[PDB]
């Protein structure tokens, strides 16, 4: 239990240098980074609560300083911290999986590795030690590694009223820890602490309706999946699928004019957008410019709703008269050329001369729309990299970016009278900019503190690594709105199974 | 001679811990962070060209260890390295400063200190011993330290080549330094290194000119000053002037529509601009909507310079009849208001009614207007701390982020024609973004490479902490352009009077 | 670390642990250059004391991550130390602090402290705080936790202003009880370590704050009304609409005391002239521009205030042109004195333009069409004439240039301000006397009288008082927190707007409590 695997010493006899650590940073216990769990009666057996590679990333000190050096041998000393109580009885089962082999799918499986058992009621304070498996005498960094595993083997129960229990993992470096090679300190490691420059949402912009300031953030309950082009962000890749890191730049597109027209009370003109990244319209790049609008309006429903936007005939350096028309995207009547996302679109202009360039200018839905239906993005078919759909982890919902369109009306028949509506995007490239700096660590989560009246009020959010942010609430409502006073702050980084502590109530 | 005044080894027997150094982080030397200056025969006698604090800051490696500890003791071992020739005559001299005595301005009084001196012809690296003076037992954040001057000796007298000389230090810890009391590796100190992201300049959004992708860097010569309100950040204050994070947001203002008019050809009506963030109007805050527009139309021009914007009655769910009219700030008539950035504003509108909220857009410009008007921004007075004027120091240029404007025009009585022209922004705040997370070390600058075709070409500039980019630049052009491939890579930190020695030649 | 005692708690359904552990070593300096080193009372050493601002309640609602206590290692925590560190000039040792908590085998969660260095920020997160020399307890069996904080230094011996190290306690796993109501309760004592030494006798009397402050018995309704003398104070006052105040003349603050236009002698400057400058303005009567002399500010520079010292601020309203007005006596300035004193309607700056229609300025209106050229007169606030009410004197007007005035103050989230109330009289004419006012009533944020006794002693820094109110005989006790800024707040769960306090009066002082600080007594303002 307290060692599954033996720990054996390496000599380091073939390091051009060895160099040894402050003696102090192995006598006190510090918080693993990224450790902390939590084990709920919903918890299924044989779920993955946490795993960690043996690593000297296992230390926030260790964390610090291997950024300046090049390679490490040694182990780790674990102890463990349940916050435990009287009624409740489970059992968890952790395990070293040697470098070089798959982690197993079940816990019945897991059992064939060194591994021992934990219970709840007795596992408070008990410490196990992680030794390193290594091929070399020493690591160079980007080797394989060993790493441990948690897993629930009995689901937690209750003889009185359910509890959850949070775990906690606190290490220091085993006495035989060493570095080795001294490299400047901007080596690729995860930094343990995040810093995070303060910057209200209300400053940052809307990237799926640029020209109006993020009013406030938004919960709802019925969004339950998101399947947007332009919101996506990732630290690990930048901009996904057709989104852009100046979405007011990018705003503006150019269409020709196309042959032919389809049904309707008045006359559907075609066009078709110009894409100065995909020259040749090849089947693997994206088919349409870069951070274009990707508002949807209806299913099927071209003349229920529609789109609405300034367009103007090309003139030399510039263009003319434009005004207010209704638009979509495809043909209609269609399953790949009606609401998706591709070049092929229409105008409602009674006359439309052939093969001129065009402004097309996203603006604001009209008709029978409504925020609702802004939301649900036109599908993706094709080869092109497009964003997955995602949804939140049972339990939490989305936090969104909320900003508010105004309408436009026109006593003269220009062509449309647009309708107020609002519009939500799961992130904001600025809060990203400073994640690029320092990364993330591998496979977890951090846990933001949102303060907003002075210290009087502290909201807790996720915000994962795929570029969204969660909160986890016992109430699902969709009018629930959080202020604007901004002033994120970094509190720790938690596996992806952690349920967060704090709840908000959206019901009430 | 390299060590004029002896190193006093303290007992630390008032520290709680004494925490042990790496022992082969002694025996190597690393560049100090912001220790590089030039000299030539056109520097002025008695100036101090370095003056640096003895701190663990010299060095990579303590610099990066000391962000995980309370208190230090110990000095330091300092290189020079110069870069002279056979006919670079003249000599140097470096000398330790005691704390609390004042720096005199003459080389001949301080050969009192503790002194070395050195020639500039020499090709090896003079070494000085710089040792900790104290009379505490050990150092906390913040106290008074003892310093390193650099003066120039004997003047450059040969003025043959005359060339710049570049100067650089290197430092390594001394054998008795040690650190005490771990903490938690996070401080509001800025990091030596600045590591900046990959985007390119036209992924970057231009202040003064939202929905128009940056084009390319522009230099130009006649452009000695910048009085602009809205490209204005610093890295100690954030935003400047009436400048903001969100230019794209805060594009849009409304007005009011209040009684008069002017004398014109047509006839012109006055309005106020909705202060929001100032209801009450007091002289202490912004007379203007944060970040709304600075264009300058012209010195004093009714019939020729015009601004033109997008303008709409103000109604239930948002604005009806948006379409294009003239405007412009103040009254013509009448200095101090003609051009000078404040509330009142004409408006081109004969059936514009009284005391109605009205949207406003400054989209572009029209009549007689070219670059060169639309450069300088309306004066500013009263007591509002506006952004001063600031200008390049001499032998080097701006360089702005340009940007292309499209024309709107008409083939009815729509009333108003835009013309093309070109917007210069000073600084861009994605550029900045990512210096909020590593600060600036005090009173020093940042050298850029700017690396366009896959590193065939590096062009290199200074940012000041106060917000703008200059080049060193030796022709005389108007028209100067640079392409926007991008890849910023950061270089190191320079004295504020460096002088870069990549030139580029306006002539081509 | 040091030592561990575990104990069975009666009917043996769980235990408790008692446990004293040293996180950082004491460096035990030798004292070389104290010119003299004065021992304790060998009794001080053995006596343990509340620490002033040493209580906090942790409830289900408490997160982790936030500071529930921070405190410095000085001679302040203990009592007697803070009362003997007046006769002397430096000290030099540390402290041992015993942790309280009252827990049960019943609940769960865990708790942190550590020991900050000086000159180090304090974070924000459990994660972090793991960084620094720390001790975790555990709610299910936690008694109590003695701690020997050490005094970290890098000089011979302390004088007063140096920079300290401090304790910080953070909630390290949220807590956990089948009952709603479960809350554990924590709280801390001190007394000096065996090698705690002063130095340097010299007489005592320092800037110190005293650890105990005395409070004479003298009732509100014999004090003063800053914003109304002549009207004594009637009682005292919670209303919920008044999130804020904005007022100029109640203001007084523990450092600098008096604030923007504030006096000590109210009645005494409650009277001011003006000159009665050429021009008018609009109106179905003549009324008439004066500007107000400034004797204290002869040339009329942005620096200084602009009004008379203490003149007055109640508040008109954002626009009145015939509804809502103020009411003073007027006369004009003869030998000797003033001749034909009687009521007159006036207001602040003109009506129609902005910033100078409810603003601090000389111009003023006079409700006096024979007001004579470039003569002085007397001007006495008296009191409201027209549509005015209590909420249009509650609003002062706003102020501006850079005459440092007073900054507008609103309480802590959940809390709410109290007030000094005053009957302020009507006045009514039958014959054409010209003016009729109307009752109302008049609200200060301080009087000058309860804080003077607080300038004698000093707030400890960092700290609140918090005071207990006695009305009948005891039997009934209210409990107030004073802050340093000038302000007095009541912990209420209601909503009214009509909360009425007698004014029996015999404040107490209880403790010095953190600015945080939840009061345990709750004013149902339903009732």
């Amino acid at each position: 239990v307290t060692a599954p695997l033996p720990e054996a010493v390496s000599s380091l006899s073939l390091a051009p240098t060895v160099n040894a650590l402050d003696p102090w940073v192995y006598l006190n216990q510090t918080e693993v980074p990224g450790g902390t769990f939590t084990v709920s009666s919903a918890t299924q057996p044989g779920s993955v609560l946490l795993e960690l590679e043996i690593s000297p990333e296992l230390n926030l000190y260790t964390s610090h300083l291997f950024r300046m050096y090049a390679g490490w041998s040694g182990g780790f000393s674990l102890k463990l911290l349940v916050a435990g109580n009287a009624f409740s009885a489970g059992k968890l089962i952790a395990a070293i999986i040697p470098p070089n082999i798959e982690v197993p799918n079940s816990a019945y499986l897991l059992t064939g590795f060194p591994h021992e058992i934990l219970d709840f009621r007795t596992a408070d304070s008990m410490e196990i030690i992680a030794p390193d498996i290594k091929n070399i005498d020493y690591h160079f960094r980007g080797d394989k590694l060993g790493k441990l595993v948690v897993m629930v083997y009995s689901p937690l129960r209750s003889t009185s009223a359910d509890f959850e229990i949070e775990i906690k993992l606190t290490s220091a470096p085993l006495p035989d820890f060493k570095f080795t090679m001294l490299v400047p300190p901007i080596q690729n490691n995860a930094l343990p602490i995040w810093s995070i420059p303060q910057a209200p949402p209300y400053s940052m912009v809307n990237p799926r309706s640029p020209l109006t300031p993020v009013v406030e953030l938004y919960i709802n309950s019925s969004y339950a999946t998101c399947n947007h082009q332009l919101g996506r962000y990732t630290i690990y890749q930048g901009a996904i699928g057709n989104s852009t890191f100046n979405p007011s730049g990018a705003w503006t597109a150019t269409c020709t004019a196309e042959a032919g027209s389809v049904t309707g009370h008045p006359n559907w003109r075609y066009a078709l957008l110009d894409l100065p990244d995909n020259p040749t319209f090849d089947p693997t790049l994206p088919p349409v410019p870069r951070g274009f609008c990707d508002w949807g309006s209806g299913v099927k429903s071209g003349n229920k709703q529609h789109l609405v936007c300034f367009t103007g005939k090309k003139v030399e350096g510039g263009f003319q008269d434009v005004d207010t028309h209704m638009w979509d995207y495809g043909d209609n009547e269609t399953v790949g050329l009606d609401n998706t996302y591709q070049r092929t679109i229409y105008i409602k202009d009674p006359s439309l001369e052939k093969d001129a360039q065009y402004l097309v200018i996203p603006m604001g839905v009209s008709g029978a729309a409504n925020d609702d239906t802004v939301q649900v993005a036109p599908n993706c078919y094709g080869s092109w990299d497009y964003a997955p759909t995602v949804a939140p982890p049972l339990g939490e919902q989305f936090v969104w970016f909320r900003s508010q369109l105004p309408a436009s009306k026109t006593t003269t028949t220009s062509g449309v009278n647009s309708v107020p509506v609002n519009v939500n995007a799961l992130m904001s490239p600025d809060l990203m900019c400073s994640a690029y700096a320092s990364g993330f660590p591998l496979g977890k989560v951090a846990l933001l503190d949102y303060v907003l009246f002075g210290g009087s009020v502290v909201r807790q959010f996720k915000l994962y690594p795929e570029g969204y942010m969660t909160a986890n609430t016992t109430g699902s409502n969709t009018g629930f709105i959080i202020p604007a006073d901004g002033y994120f702050r970094f509190n720790s980084w938690v596996s992806p199974s952690f349920m967060i502590s704090s709840v908000v109530d959206l019901n009430l």
